[PDB]
Formats: C-alpha cells, structure tokens, sequence
C-alpha cells in the first residue's frame, strides 16, 4: 500500500479532508501518510481504535522513543507534560493540577465575562455592523485570560498572535524555527523578571517552585510549562469558538433552536467540539515496540497520529454523524482527548466557550455569516481545524 500524499490533495483537502479519512477507515485502522508538510507519519482512524490508542501506554509521547530527529529549537521546548510520559507526567501535571479543577474555573467566571462583555461592546460599535469575528473575539478572549492568568504583560501579548500563526500554522518550514527560538528566548526572559518579585501569578508561583528545589521542575521544565500553558488555548480555543459560531450561523435551524431555549447551550457547545472541535489530529505518539492494529504492524519509534476528526464521523459511535445537532449525545467524544492526557484546561475552554457564545447569541440581533461557506478559508494544517477569518454582520 503507497504512501497517501496529503499535498499532492491538495486542495480541497484543506475545506474538506473528511471524505479522506473515511475512505481511509473503510480498510482499516492505520495508514502510513505524507502531509502537506511532507513527513512520513501513521494515522489512526475510527472512533474505537482511535479512544484505544489515546489511552494506550505502549504509544508514548517522549521523545525518546522516537526515531525522528529534533532541531534545537523544538528540544529546548519540549520538557512539558504532554511530551512526557509517566513519571515524569504525573510529577509535571501534579504541579498545576489544582489550578485548572472546575471549581478554581469558576471563580474566572466575573473576569471572563467581564473580557466577553468588553470585546463585544467594541464590536458591536462598527458603523457598518459587520466584524471578523477571529479578530473581535475569538483571538482576544483566550489570550487575554491565559495571559492574566500567567502573568503575561499586555504589551507583550500581541508578538503571540504571530508566534502562533507560525508555531502551529507555519508559510514556511525555517521560520517556525525562528519563531520557536524567539518565543524560548522571550520566555526565558520572562521567567528571570519574575524572580525575587514576589508575584502571585502562576508563572511567578512556578518560579518559586523551581528555584525552592530544582528536583521539583527543573529550569527546562519551567520554560516547558510556560510555553505550553500559553500557546495550548492559542490554536485550540480560539479555534473552537470560531469554528462553532460558524457551525451555528451555517446551521440556521440550530441556531433558532438555541435563540429560542438558551439552556441547550452547554450541549451546543459539546457538539461544537464533536462536530467541528479544533484538534483534528492529536498529538504525536511513538510506540515504544511493533504494534499491531488488525494485521498492520507499527514499528517502534515511528509517528502515530490519532484522527479525532474521523472518530468524531463514524457513524456507528455518532448516528448521522454529518449532522450538527446541538441536542445530540455528544457523550465520550475526544475533543480533549482521553487517558492520562486528557485536556487540562477543558474547565476553562468550556467557560470561555459557554461565554462567548452566549454573549454573542444575546447582543447580536440578527447576527449571520457575511460570506457562503464556500468563500470561508481554512488553513491547511490537517493537525488544527481553523480559520483563516470569520466575516459575521448583525443589524445596526
Ligand atoms: C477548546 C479548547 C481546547 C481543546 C479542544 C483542547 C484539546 C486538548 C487535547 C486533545 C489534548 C490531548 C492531546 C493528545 O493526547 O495528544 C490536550 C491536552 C492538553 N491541554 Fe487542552 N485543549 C483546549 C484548551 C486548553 C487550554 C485553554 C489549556 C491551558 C489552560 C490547555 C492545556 C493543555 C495541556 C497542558 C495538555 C497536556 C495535558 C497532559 O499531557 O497531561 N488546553 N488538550
Ligand atoms: C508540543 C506540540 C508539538 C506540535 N509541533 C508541530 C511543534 C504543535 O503543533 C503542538 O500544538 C500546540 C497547540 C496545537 C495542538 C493542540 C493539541 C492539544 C493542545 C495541547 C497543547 C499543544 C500545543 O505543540
């Protein structure tokens, strides 16, 4: 069996790559690929072997038992909990564990809204009624709560922005690169200013943890820390409430639904995740020895790419998986992933989602998308389900 170039696609592939990934479940679990990037990876598709393999401990997440090579700047990043196994895994979560329950979310709650409340008002002040909805609203948001929660000044939030639509959406393969080493060497420098300044951010918190005793979380695990924390809501939940707003206002009847009984708003915001969730590929996994799935053997140290977006259309574990509909049993899907990864922050994308939505649902009469589907960009990473831009227009 080739290797299915995902490139060669190309398209098309980008608007749409479920079809693909369908095709590809129909003959079994795992296929070896190349992405529009070009690396030879596995994927994992289909609901049930794809919840396995998030969960399975013979598919590790250490870069150790990985045959592919990393430059220096991905290696200077790559001390955090989700390129780790256990122990270390369990010793790096424990730290910041507390910080992330529902009940310590919550208490963001008035802080949240108060962002929400402020990003729409000035909105919702264009002359024209018409706004991107990336720019108002779904980029802000996140970065502005994760930022305060971290301690990231303000002036320096904007450089994120560009470091992400480079780390995770590159244009050109040297300056990810660049983009990595700048974003290392900025947070090394914000980790030193908070020493001896007694703040009680997180990042400062941390930095007390790590100079009380360097066995705690060494000094490449704090800047690991940092830099995941940070860029993990950039690329996932600014793109959940971007791509289930489109949902919605594309769904004309679900959004009538949710106007006319805002209590189904939780469940519309789950089957954003199911339908449309960002992750669309999760995060690389190197088997630790030959795995077989049905007869296809994956070799050691080789990379394994679980396909939420396909577990998410198959057809047996979600009926009329084509469907977004906001009253579905969205139980068990694995927009947060599954087993000892399992999303930290769902707490608080779910807050910053429930919000938002609401916000927006309440305070935008009339509010409809201001292009057709069909002129809507999608960026081609097939790692990242996002948008390029969302033109939205409500009445003034
Ligand atoms: C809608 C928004 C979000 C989605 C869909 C999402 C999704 C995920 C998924 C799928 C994983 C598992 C990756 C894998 O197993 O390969 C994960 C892990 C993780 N997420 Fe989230 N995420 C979101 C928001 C956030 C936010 C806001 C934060 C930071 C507060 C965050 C922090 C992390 C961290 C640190 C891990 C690693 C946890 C571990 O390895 O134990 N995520 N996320
Ligand atoms: C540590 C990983 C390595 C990948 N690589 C090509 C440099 C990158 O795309 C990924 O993604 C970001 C956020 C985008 C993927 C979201 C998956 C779940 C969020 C957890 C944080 C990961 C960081 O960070």
């Amino acid at each position: 069996p080739p290797v299915l170039d995902l490139g060669a696609l190309g398209q098309d592939f980008a608007a749409d790559p479920y079809p693909t990934y369908a095709r590809l479940r129909a003959e079994g679990p795992a296929h070896r690929v190349r992405t529009p990037e070009g690396n030879e990876v596995w994927l994992v598709v289909g609901y049930d072997r794809a919840r396995a393999v998030l969960a399975d401990p013979r598919f590790s997440k250490d870069w150790r038992n990985s045959t592919t090579p990393l430059t220096e700047a991905e290696a200077a990043l790559n001390h955090n909990m989700l390129e780790s196994d256990p122990p270390r895994h369990t010793r790096l979560r424990k730290l910041v564990a507390r910080e992330f329950t529902m009940r310590r979310v919550e208490l963001l709650r008035p802080r949240v809204q108060e962002i929400v409340d402020g990003l729409v008002d000035a909105m919702l002040a264009a002359p024209d009624g018409r706004a991107d909805l990336m720019e108002s609203l779904a980029w802000p948001l996140p970065i502005t709560v994760i930022s305060e929660l971290l301690g990231v000044p303000e002036p320096d939030r904007a450089a994120f922005r560009v470091w992400t639509d480079a780390f995770v959406f590159p244009d050109d393969p040297a300056q990810a690169q660049t983009a990595m080493a700048e974003m290392s060497g900025y947070l090394s420098r914000l980790i030193d200013s908070k020493r001896g300044q007694d703040g009680e951010d997180l990042l400062s918190a941390l930095v007390r943890t790590s100079d009380e005793d360097g066995s705690r979380l060494t000094s490449e695990e704090l800047l690991g820390m940092a830099h995941i924390l940070l860029v993990a809501g950039h690329e996932t939940t600014v793109n959940l409430i971007a791509n289930g707003m489109y949902a919605l206002l594309s769904h004309p009847d679900q959004l009538a639904a949710l106007r006319a009984d805002m209590t189904l708003l939780d469940g519309a915001v789950e089957e954003m995740l199911r339908y449309e969730g960002p992750v669309e590929s999760a995060t690389y996994r190197f088997p630790v020895e030959p795995v077989d799935l049905d007869g296809t053997v994956i070799p050691a140290g080789d990379t394994v790419l679980v396909v939420l977006a396909d577990a998410h259309r198959t057809p047996e574990r979600f009926p009329d998986p084509h469907r977004f509909d906001i009253r579905r049993d969205t139980a068990g899907h694995l927009a947060f992933g599954h087993g000892i990864h399992f999303c930290i922050g769902a707490p608080l994308a779910r807050l910053e989602a429930r919000i938002a939505v609401r916000a927006l649902l309440e305070r935008c009469p009339d509010l409809a998308l201001d292009v057709s589907p069909g002129e809507l960009v999608w960026y081609p990473n097939p790692m990242i389900r996002g948008l390029k831009a969302l033109p939205i227009r409500w009445r003034r």
